[PDB]
């Protein structure tokens, strides 16, 4: 019993984390391997944020400008090659902690967790979502650039982000790890912001679901709804529109606990009218949008 | 910038899990230097769930009827004792990952990570606080029991929960790693509840700092109050006497923000007096009570380990 924002195990990943410093600038890599990844603006220059050629930039760097530093060993750079928006540094030694791995990219709704990292050493691990808007609401400081998001279902380690940089409301930006931004974000300084967010419609279902199999009905009520019916209202609500496929991921929670899909967003679209009323589900007093279908089925299993 | 329900990064303590069997029950242990800790209700049947003589339980059981098993590797038993009601067993090996290590009871509000355990193998990690009625939240399943709870300084990993039972309410109760328990609680199956819990003042006052320094600050107010006239509001409303040693601990994030323990505690009386007015803190429309001023302060200064 008990329902807990819950990540994963970070050990795995706590063995990959190194420092890497070009000239003034240090922050993170993971180190995969005889590889190491990190954002290609490490070799950003203070002087010139707005408009980087990271192309030419980086044909005129030696090996010995990136200093590796894994622990207290010194790690050997002996070549580098740009990926999208990621630098690969090929390092002399691979890493013999390197877990079983892949990289995958996500789609928004879905969840991972952050190992939180400074100077290559971890600070912290905590639970995140991708955005409908393609941001990340992190926790994340100067110099938190090159931690990365992860899961780890089934002892392989699937490396999902890479973080970036901050946009203007506090929420953060990145890329999966084959360099490619996640929304139509860039790595350079420029006005850019994130757009109106939503919220993750499936995800609360989970939520909901997870609150039933934990004890909790209160919020249930005896109606239903057709699907087109619930997003027309959820949509007024700044809701993400559920579709055919989201309902078919419910399909085995909706089974566990006798409750129709259908008659989920009933529940939602009452609480969505109502609020709470002084109450709370599963000790929130929101409505919960960073749990997937997938992670309830683990946590309650 | 961000605000985030943060556990400390759990490697050292992935190293340390093992799967212990005694008869048809399996749960988890810890594995350190040399010996194995656990509950002991492991050794308990389910007839002696309801009055267990575990002096008398113990006495008959031998090294063999402990199985451990660390990964695919079974572990020798070579010795067993007691502790309270923790289990310890000598094995042959003492464990090639054992971090530097101490074991640490702590104290009602604080906070601390768990490493949530199923057959010897780690399966998410999680932040939570000791309540004021020594319970906590957890999130656990049946054969969680033997999963504990960690605070990191530095690279020395501080002990301060084993796992042990589930109460009718859903929350959790365990022990220190010497096997005492927290809270008002036994080791097998009677009649034991929660006691009513209150909220936990100095973490709340601590969020409260977070959420300023993180641009909320539409609950700052012109007023400010004495610990006797808020301590007057906390019963109330039941939330922790709020002591004078509580305000040093705040005098960092007091000094910081520009807002003083009793200014804060100003805004804290009328939030309890008058509510949120349809508003949030920090992506929450409750007050937060499971971040120390320890925690606040390490996750907005990035302290690393
Ligand atoms: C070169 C480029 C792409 C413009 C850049 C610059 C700085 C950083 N930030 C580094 O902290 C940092 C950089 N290198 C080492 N640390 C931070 C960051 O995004 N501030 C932004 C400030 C507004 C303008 C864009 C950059 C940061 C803060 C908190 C959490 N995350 C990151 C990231 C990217
Ligand atoms: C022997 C004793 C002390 C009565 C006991 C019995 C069972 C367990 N529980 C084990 O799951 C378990 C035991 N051994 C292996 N697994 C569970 C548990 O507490 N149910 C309680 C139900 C009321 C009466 C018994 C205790 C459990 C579930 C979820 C989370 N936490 C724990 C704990 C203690
Ligand atoms: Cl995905
Ligand atoms: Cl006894
Ligand atoms: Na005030």
């Amino acid at each position: 019993s008990g329902f807990r924002k819950m990540a994963f195990p970070s050990g795995k990943v706590e063995g990959c984390m190194v420092q890497v410093t070009c000239g003034t600038t240090t922050l993170n890599g993971l180190w995969l391997d005889d590889v190491v990844y990190c954002p290609r603006h490490v070799i950003c220059t203070s002087e010139d944020m707005l408009n980087p050629n990271y192309e030419d930039l980086l044909i005129r760097k030696s090996n010995h400008n990136f200093l590796v530093q894994a622990g207290n060993v010194q790690l050997r750079v002996i070549g580098h090659s740009m990926q999208n928006c990621v630098l690969k540094l090929k390092v002399d030694t691979a890493n013999p902690k390197t877990p079983k791995y892949k990289f995958v990219r996500i789609q928004p709704g879905q969840t991972f967790s952050v190992l939180a990292c400074y100077n290559g050493s971890p600070s912290g691990v905590y639970q995140c979502a991708m955005r409908p808007n393609f941001t990340i609401k992190g926790s994340f400081l100067n110099g938190s650039c090159g931690s990365v998001g992860f899961n780890i279902d089934y002892d392989c380690v699937s490396f999902c982000y890479m973080h970036h940089m901050e946009l203007p409301t506090g929420v953060h930006a990145g890329t999966d790890l084959e360099g490619n931004f996640y929304g139509p974000f860039v790595d350079r300084q420029t006005a850019q912001a994130a757009g109106t967010d939503t919220t993750i419609t499936v995800n609360v279902l989970a939520w909901l679901y997870a609150a039933v199999i934990n004890g909790d009905r209160w919020f249930l009520n005896r109606f239903t709804t057709t699907l087109n019916d619930f997003n027309l209202v959820a949509m007024k609500y700044n809701y993400e529109p559920l579709t055919q496929d989201h309902v078919d991921i419910l399909g085995p929670l909706s089974a566990q606990t006798g409750i129709a899909v259908l008659d989920m967003c009933a529940s939602l679209k009452e609480l969505l009218q109502n609020g709470m009323n002084g109450r709370t589900i599963l000790g929130s007093a929101l409505l919960e949008d960073e749990f997937t279908p997938f992670d309830v089925v683990r946590q309650c299993s």
